[PDB]
């Protein structure tokens, strides 16, 4: 089997991207997002604190036909920015781009925090990071992704997210079409559960490259590319008038920058983000502050490849036995 979904912005600086998902029987079609940082397929539902959802369209079980309560199965989740939810479980049917798993675990919210009520376009998140950090207790479950394999063409699922616009998520197969010249394969570790892998260098600009190993992970549920602090600062440099400010966050630059591109390593291979991708408009509205789209990993304590970066390629998720990452340029 194979599945394939266009997955859109939620907004003019692609904050976010969703999918369309269809759940339970009939349908429940919701908007999530596709989190290959993350292992949990949790949705707003008929059971969320009312006063927590505003303008997210709901799962309701009870109209399902196929859901069923997963006895005694609680969920709970933190992110890597301080948002947070919570609830029960149902296991459903669950179709993505025509692809079909049943008894798939689908975490009902009870609560979330006010970042996803404040989001009326996520309607929940699809984790396809590895299954080993889903929170479901006491019995951890599978991701979308884990429970499909068996049944797709080839172990694998590709993320080709869109700059300023929408791209496809593909499951089991690899479109040939969707990319220009060849993929570069690199390893993965799943020691933490994540698509985890490591960059050999970057370049500023058209400076000369780097070759350096930056360990991170592929994230897509991420808006930003966060790198080390001594990367982070030699691009910053080659924008005049660009500096980091605690006040705000991160780094802002002058919204009257021409800004440069951005080279990261893959193997012998290097993918080139534009300056443009790099651009996060005003801080505030009509601010001629601009917010910056790769910020230090200081603190956070891991370097992601986010929205940012993969955008800026076609991505294979190999999900083989031994997984790997690819890239390719488009
Ligand atoms: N891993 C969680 C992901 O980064 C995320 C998605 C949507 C959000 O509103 C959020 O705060 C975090």
């Amino acid at each position: 089997s194979t599945g394939s979904a266009t997955t859109t912005p939620i907004d003019s600086l692609d904050d976010a991207y969703i999918t369309p998902v269809q759940i339970g029987t009939p349908a429940q079609t919701l908007n999530l997002d596709f989190d290959t940082g993350s292992s949990d397929l949790w949705v707003f539902s008929s059971e969320t604190t009312a006063s927590e959802v505003d303008g997210q369209t709901i799962y309701t079980p009870s109209k399902s036909t196929t859901a069923k309560l997963l006895s005694g199965a609680t969920w709970s989740i933190s992110y890597g920015d301080g948002s947070s939810s919570s609830g029960d479980v149902y296991t459903d049917t669950v179709s993505v781009g025509g692809l079909t798993v049943t008894g798939q675990a689908v975490e009902s919210a009870k609560k979330v925090s006010s970042s996803f009520t404040e989001d009326s376009t996520i309607d929940g998140l699809l984790g396809l990071a590895f299954s080993t950090l889903n929170t479901v207790s006491p019995t951890q479950q599978k991701t979308f992704f884990d429970n499909a394999k068996a049944s797709l063409d080839s172990p694998v699922f590709t993320a080709d997210l869109g700059y300023h616009a929408p791209g496809t998520y593909n499951f089991g197969f690899i479109d040939t079409t969707a990319y220009t010249g060849s993929i570069t394969y690199t390893a993965v570790s799943t020691k933490q559960g994540f698509w985890e892998w490591t960059s050999t260098g970057y370049a500023v600009g058209s400076g000369t490259f780097k070759s350096t190993s930056i360990d991170g992970i592929a994230d897509t549920g991420t808006t930003l590319l966060y790198l080390p602090a001594t990367v982070v600062s030699a691009y910053w440099a080659q924008v005049s008038g660009a500096k980091s400010s605690s006040s705000v966050g991160g780094y802002v630059f002058p919204c009257s920058a021409t800004l440069p591109s951005f080279t990261f390593g893959v193997g012998s291979a290097r993918i080139v983000i534009p300056g443009d991708y790099i651009d996060f408009g005003p801080i505030s509205t009509g601010s001629s502050s601009c917010f910056g789209g790769i910020q230090s990993s200081a603190g956070i304590g891991i370097n992601i490849f986010g929205d940012v970066a993969l955008k800026a390629a076609f991505v294979v998720f190999n999900g083989a036995t031994t997984p790997t990452l690819g890239f390719a340029s488009k």
